């Protein structure tokens, strides 16, 4: 079900097929590890977002040849030596639909996005930023704060040490009958072969907004930085069927 792998040497120079741009690898670097070619994700003590001093993590946008706007899931691989201190979470990347603002405390009536986050000792999470001004009936998905948490008890330390992780994020729109959003989008999170479901989602208020782009952006928080100079490897970055 793999539609396109991402080339990481072409990750600096336009990503081939992937359509790659808004790339910041900040002290990350495409490199060998393990027999693999990978990005080594460099995260400095106290690095996460921009209220944190370090520099941690790289981040880019991709817009792949063969994106389904409908339906879509993105998968990648990560490696945490041993001795990787997780903290109280932090963020892998995942898919935003329509246009605007959808992360870092800021909504927008257009935009929405579905994310990985990592959380305390190896735990993930689905991280989702709702659309302002848009009916939910999911408990707690509202368009006020920071982004809002599912299947924390679901992958408790899923993500092991000194071993390629898998993991695999799956969003599909809502549809529309007469233009109005028909509470039925769904999420998926797969982590090492475990799969869990969010249904009754409303991504995006309108048929034109849908499916836009892969925005990868690692780090630590918030609000937690990094406790120390650490890295991690990712790799095999592939675009997936729904
Ligand atoms: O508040 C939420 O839904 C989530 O917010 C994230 O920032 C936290 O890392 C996670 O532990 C929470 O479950």
């Amino acid at each position: 079900n793999v539609i396109s792998t991402l080339d990481l040497n072409l990750l600096t120079k336009g990503g081939g097929s992937w359509n790659v741009d808004g790339v910041n690898m900040k002290k990350s670097a495409v490199t060998t590890f393990d027999g693999k070619r990978v990005v080594k994700a460099v995260y400095d003590k106290n690095s996460g977002t921009s209220a944190n001093p370090g520099v941690g993590g790289f981040s880019f946008s991709a817009v792949p040849d063969g994106l389904n706007k409908n339906a879509i899931t993105f998968a990648w691989e990560v490696f945490y030596p041993k001795g990787f201190d997780f903290a109280r979470g932090g963020k892998h990347g995942g898919t935003f639909i329509g246009h605007g603002a959808a992360s870092g405390y800021q909504h927008s009536k257009t935009g929405a996005s579905n994310r990985i986050m990592w959380q305390e000792k190896g735990g993930v999470i689905d991280y989702i930023y709702p659309p302002s001004d848009l009916k939910q009936k999911i408990p707690g998905l509202d368009p006020e704060g920071h982004g809002i948490g599912f299947f924390q008890d679901d992958f408790k330390n899923a993500l092991k040490y000194d071993v390629w992780n898998r993991i695999e994020i799956g969003t599909k729109m809502n549809t529309f009958k007469n233009g109005i959003p028909q509470l039925d989008g769904e999420s998926y999170v797969i982590v090492n072969g475990k799969k869990e479901v969010l249904k009754r989602i409303n991504w995006s208020r309108s048929p034109d907004l849908l499916i836009s782009r892969f925005d990868w952006n690692t780090f630590f928080g918030g609000p937690l930085p990094s406790p120390k100079n650490q890295v991690a490897y990712f790799t095999n970055f592939q675009m997936k069927k729904y």
